[PDB]
């Protein structure tokens, strides 16, 4: 115990400097992670608006189309 008493208060230092910066990392990783989720469902809705539209612009050009139908043909 001449030096096996500064052996043991330096295992519960490292055990409290590696388990806790572990902790805040693993937060940060895990507050990013919820960002990247959060990302995800902008895209999924900003896309899902897009489509919708896309399916109007569709819907013109088919009317567009049948107006040439007649307005076109002999």
């Amino acid at each position: 115990l001449a030096a096996k008493e500064a052996k043991l208060r330096d295992l519960e230092d490292s055990l409290a400097r590696e388990r806790d910066t572990s902790r805040r990392l693993l937060a940060e990783k895990e507050r990013e992670m919820a960002e990247m989720r959060a990302r995800m469902q902008q895209q999924l809705d900003e896309y899902q608006e897009l489509l919708d539209i896309k399916l109007a612009l569709d819907m013109e050009i088919h009317a567009y189309r049948k107006l040439l139908e007649g307005e076109e043909e002999r």
